[PDB]
């Protein structure tokens, strides 16, 4: 009955996921530029600059926590576990509530300077837009419910990163298990991902979303050092996931689910990350402003160690508090400062290999998206599409598959699966 | 064990496809810039230069017509109606026989300035490489055979056009019908296609395969003219399909299968394309040269009529003779010439629209792929991502989905489906 109307509506999904995505990116960039642009006006007084860097980030984050805790308490956090749990018919898709809250409260949170990603809002906005097109064009059956939820979600990562290949390979490796799939479902997801990057590339004509320049090569007597980098990253992956879920119920003890104490904790958390945008800008922000600085070596090793310790204690504070933001971009810059700190000691230990710390940074950039969030194939092609260094593929397979092999040996679920089974275990804690 | 094995070999075949397609593209460009590098070296005798432009491209074509007729007769033509019949278990995949002569016979056919594409001898080289690494690794299953044959075929377009989105979308519209598809079959197709653009973007760092230079945006009040462009292409497409298969019948009358009369006819055809690649370079060649010159508005209206009738003669003279080469790039250069002629008779008839002949050439470029091959979604994502004009997506849909409306209404089969059902008619002719 529906051979081609589901493929027309998938292009309608992919058009809106790519128009509501680049309006989100232009809204967090307009808010970031006029929050840093509000500090150059009061540059004469130093304590007045710190006040309006705290308060302009606090009331932007308090605007984001209030919209989540009052109107849609599922837009908090990433939103990828809420779409991953909606494709299994376990979580509801309330697009009339999450779409004005993940957009406008996700702006205020990300444009306020919190250490959170563009991809968490965009994947959940895309999952709700695909339900919105499904509801305003009333389609029957679960055959169209889940193929319009798969697109939008896959079209969201395709517009949050300009990654059409990594957007489809995300939902293959994360949300859809080993079964048999209709070719119309595969066709409709492709039209939505294609329409998502087209609406990105209409309004964003730049290549190299992470622009580092074309770096050195990795010779084959060097590729064993990227296997050591997978051992370091594959151990930290499950350790970081214990810290994410360990602070989700540690910051939950500050409040008790009280909305007036959640937004006052999120305004102190959001105001601290706007305070750390003028004092030390390398320890806050979404992370994408740090990846090209850390790749082509500008830091020391004492500063690069300090950046890593200060960024893990702000990635945890931003994500686990219940703010509408992603976790890829805080962890892409977290694997870049760890790959550079590994790359800076590999130059000194092995001067006969003619090494470069930037090749270990681009290799280790998607090695935390392989160990912590166990999607190694998605994390490799994402870094290759963002950072156009395609000659660094054989170090990326060595460090991306050696990370996800030891992430299973040490014992670790994916992060979006571990968050989802902690929200499914609590929605069944009221329904006895 | 079993499923992770064929995912590893997908990266093996896609690396091998993307390296054999780069070596094919660099080898065709080496043979082209050696007979045209020795072109100005004979700038003292113009009748003798017309002889060493004929004969240097004739014996290059005679090497390509003899490798096909002696060794692998299933390597003559495109090769897309030999992998798409191989996925239906009707044609054999002789990777020890086709893969040498689709490479070395294609270096002399395409390097001799003939009107053929690289997408023909890279899909059949691609699908044979996936069968090549099925027998050297000794795999047993039949769907594990089909997911390695479709992996390299989809990696063939992705390393010929640098279009991974069009490589996946081509084996859904044209090569595979609707079924229940295993997830690792979809995953292994994705791995070989991303690994071939990785191998293509290591060597070729071009941001666009065709550079026309940011043509204008088409307003909504001008958007009805792309419907007439698809109406015109949707009629000519079925007419061009009967000319491909009619010149196939007409040229199989100089020779009844005779290998001496095949390669002497193929050397006169291939020597003429080296002859009319010096005195009139826009009538022969593969076609990727005059696409930036057509959309720039260089040719006049009486010249574009001369270019169209001469390129539609040398496309049927070359493809329907039996030469190992594709027909996409001759038909992208046939829709660009017909699209420029439409945009130049509409920029004078409608001065109120402030039109441009380039927006009708880019839109009309993939309107003959939607009419002859009848793969509309592939041809839209082929023209853009080769020409970075994503702001013409709404023109390209109307001359896209809308040129397949009159392609079916006129009574036109797809081209590769019409060659395959004609090849399989000769297959069951002698044996039955
Ligand atoms: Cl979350
Ligand atoms: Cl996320
Ligand atoms: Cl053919
Ligand atoms: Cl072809």
């Amino acid at each position: 009955k529906t051979p081609l109307a589901i493929l027309f509506m998938a292009a309608v999904v992919g058009t809106l996921v790519g128009l509501a995505a680049v309006a989100f990116d232009k809204g967090v960039a307009w808010l970031q530029n006029q929050r840093m642009g509000a500090l150059v006006h009061t540059a004469d007084n130093y304590p007045l600059l710190l006040t309006v860097a705290f308060l302009a980030s606090a009331v932007l984050a308090m605007f984001g926590y209030f919209l989540v805790r009052k109107y849609a308490p599922e837009a908090g956090g990433s939103g990828i576990p809420e779409i991953e749990g909606a494709l299994e018919d376990q979580r509801p898709v309330r697009w009339w509530r999450v779409l004005p809250v993940k957009f406008f409260g996700g702006l205020g949170t990300l444009g306020g300077g919190m250490v959170l990603g563009r991809e968490g809002p965009t994947v959940q906005i895309g999952g709700n837009i695909g339900r919105m097109v499904l509801d305003i064009f009333r389609l029957k059956g679960d055959e169209a419910r889940h193929t319009l939820l798969a697109t939008g979600a896959a079209a969201g990562l395709a517009a949050a990163f300009n990654a059409p290949l990594a957007g489809i390979l995300f939902i293959i490796e994360e949300m859809r298990p080993q079964f048999r799939y209709t070719l119309i479902s595969i066709k409709a997801v492709f039209i939505g991902v294609i329409m998502s990057t087209i609406m990105y590339r209409i309004f964003n004509h730049e290549v190299a979303l992470i622009d580092v320049g074309k770096l050195s090569d990795a010779p084959l007597n060097t590729l064993w050092l990227y296997l050591i980098l997978g051992i370091i990253f594959g151990i930290f992956g499950p350790i970081f996931n214990k810290w994410v879920l360990g602070m989700q119920d540690l910051l939950h003890r500050v409040h008790g689910g009280n909305i007036t104490k959640w937004v006052l904790m999120g305004g102190a958390i959001g105001g601290l990350c706007g305070l750390l945008g003028f004092v030390a800008p390398a320890t806050s922000g979404g992370g994408f402003n740090l990846i090209p600085i850390a790749t082509a070596g500008n830091f020391s090793m004492g500063m690069l160690v300090f950046i890593f310790v200060a960024r893990v204690i702000t990635t945890l504070l931003c994500f686990s508090s219940g703010a509408p933001g992603g976790i890829f971009a805080p962890m892409l810059a977290l694997g870049t400062v760890l790959g550079t700190a590994f790359g800076m000691v590999a130059v000194e230990l092995f001067p006969q290999y003619h090494l470069e710390a930037g090749t270990f940074a681009i290799a280790g950039m998607g090695a935390l998206l392989a160990a912590s969030i166990r999607a190694p194939l998605t994390g490799i092609i994402l870094v290759l599409e963002m950072t156009d260094n395609y000659q660094l593929i054989l170090p990326m397979i060595i460090t991306g598959l050696g990370a996800t092999l030891l992430a299973q040996f040490t014992g670790g679920k994916p992060l979006y699966s571990a968050i989802l089974c902690r929200t499914l275990a609590k929605q069944e804690a009221e329904q006895l």
